[PDB]
C-alpha cells in the first residue's frame, strides 16, 4: 500500500488520487493535513538510479529558478517542498490543472481557439525563454508538460461542427518536467525530447542546444492549431521523410555531417515514395501551409511563426527571444 491512495508522505499528505503516470513514476494529488486540508500536487520518484538522479537534477533546477523567479512570472511550475519517502523522492507542488494533451483529448480532439493558442503559445514562449536566457534546455516539450493552472469550462452546443465544445474560462499555463533540463556546461544525453517534438538536429545526432526546445514548440503549436500531429510515426526514417513532405528537402551539409548513414543513399534520404510507407507519408503528410484553416492575416502570421521554428539548420532557427517579438503576439498587448 506504499505510495497508492491512503498513503501518508511527510506526516501530512495524504494521496487521495493519481494524476498522471510517467517513466519516471508518477503524480498524486495529496491532502495537505496539516494547512486545513488543501490539496497539493505531489511527484513521486521511482526508487531506481537514473530516475533518483532526474528527480535531484530537477530540484536543483526548481530551487534557481524558484529563488530567481518566486512569483512564477515566468510560469515554471513552484514546488513547495521535497522530501524522500520510503527511497522514493517527492515532490511537492502547487496543484495545477489539466495538461493541454488531457484538455484537447477530453475535448474530443477540437483543436484550441487561436485566441487562445496566441495567448498559451506566448506564456510557453516566455517560459521556456526565461530557461535559455539561464542557460538551461528543456528538452522535453509536448503538450503532456503544459498544463493548465486552471482547468475550469464552459460548453456550449458550436453549430458549426454541431456538437458541443469545452471552452476555457482561463487559459494560463506553466511548464512542467525538469528532469530532462540540461545546463549549457552540463554532459548532453545522445537522445532527447518525445519522438513528434523531436528536432531534426536530434534525430541526425549532431548535437544539439536551446534551439530543440523551439523546434518542438512549433509541433507542439500546430498540434494545438489541428489537434492531431503532423508526424504520426514511431520510426526515425519515416519522421524524416514526413519533415521532407512538410517542410522541403534536408539541407545537405546536415546530412553531410551525420553518422546515421542507415536513412541515407548518396546524400538523400534513402526513401522510396512507391512502398506502402512511401504511400502512408504521401497520403498523411503534405506542405506546411497547406494544412492552414484559414487564409486571414492572423493565421498566416501563426503559420509563419511555426515555418521559423521548423527551420531544420539549429543556427539558423528562430529564437525564442525573436518569436516573442513576432507579430503573431501583437493583439495580446
Ligand atoms: C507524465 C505524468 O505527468 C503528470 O501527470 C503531471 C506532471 C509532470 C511531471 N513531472 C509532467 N506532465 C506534473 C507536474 C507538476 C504538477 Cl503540479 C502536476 Cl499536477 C503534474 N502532473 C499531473
Amino acid at each position: 500500500l506504499i505510495c497508492q491512495s491512503g498513503d501518508v508522505l511527510s506526516a501530512r499528505y495524504e494521496i487521495v488520487d493519481t494524476l498522471g503516470e510517467g517513466a519516471f513514476g508518477k503524480v498524486v494529488e495529496c491532502i495537505d493535513h496539516k494547512a486545513g486540508g488543501r490539496h497539493v500536487a505531489v511527484k513521486i520518484v521511482k526508487n531506481v538510479d537514473r530516475y533518483c538522479e532526474a528527480a535531484r537534477s530537477e530540484i536543483q533546477v526548481l530551487e534557481h529558478l524558484n529563488t530567481t523567479d518566486p512569483n512564477s512570472t515566468f510560469r515554471c511550475v513552484q514546488m513547495l517542498e521535497w522530501f524522500e519517502h520510503h527511497g522514493h523522492i517527492c515532490i511537492v507542488f502547487e496543484l495545477l490543472g489539466l495538461s493541454t494533451y488531457d484538455f484537447i483529448k477530453e475535448n474530443g480532439f477540437l483543436p484550441f481557439r487561436l485566441d487562445h493558442i496566441r495567448k498559451m503559445a506566448y506564456q510557453i514562449c516566455k517560459s521556456v525563454n526565461f530557461l535559455h536566457s539561464n542557460k538551461l534546455t528543456h528538452t522535453d516539450l509536448k503538450p503532456e508538460n503544459i498544463l493548465f493552472v486552471q482547468s475550469d469550462y464552459t460548453e456550449a452546443y458550436n453549430p458549426k461542427i454541431k456538437r458541443d465544445e469545452r471552452t476555457l474560462i482561463n487559459p494560463d499555463i506553466k511548464v512542467v518536467d525538469f528532469g530532462s533540463a540540461t545546463y549549457d556546461d552540463e554532459h548532453h544525453s545522445t537522445l532527447v525530447s518525445t519522438r513528434h517534438y523531436r528536432a531534426p538536429e536530434v534525430i541526425l545526432a549532431l548535437g544539439w542546444s536551446q534551439p530543440c526546445d523551439v523546434w518542438s514548440i512549433g509541433c507542439i503549436l500546430i498540434e494545438y492549431y489541428l489537434g492531431f500531429t503532423v508526424f504520426p510515426t514511431h520510426d526515425s526514417k519515416e519522421h524524416l521523410a514526413m519533415m521532407e513532405r512538410i517542410l522541403g528537402p534536408l539541407p545537405k551539409h546536415m546530412i553531410q555531417k551525420t553518422r546515421k548513414r542507415k536513412y541515407f543513399h548518396h546524400d538523400r534520404l534513402d526513401w522510396d515514395e512507391h512502398s506502402s510507407a512511401g504511400r502512408y507519408v504521401s497520403r498523411r503528410c503534405k506542405p506546411l501551409k497547406e494544412f492552414m484553416l484559414s487564409q486571414d492575416v492572423e493565421h498566416e502570421r501563426l503559420f509563419d511563426l511555426i515555418q521559423k521554428m521548423l527551420e531544420y539548420d539549429p543556427a539558423k532557427r528562430i529564437t525564442l527571444r525573436e518569436a516573442l517579438k513576432h507579430p503573431f503576439f501583437d493583439l495580446l498587448k
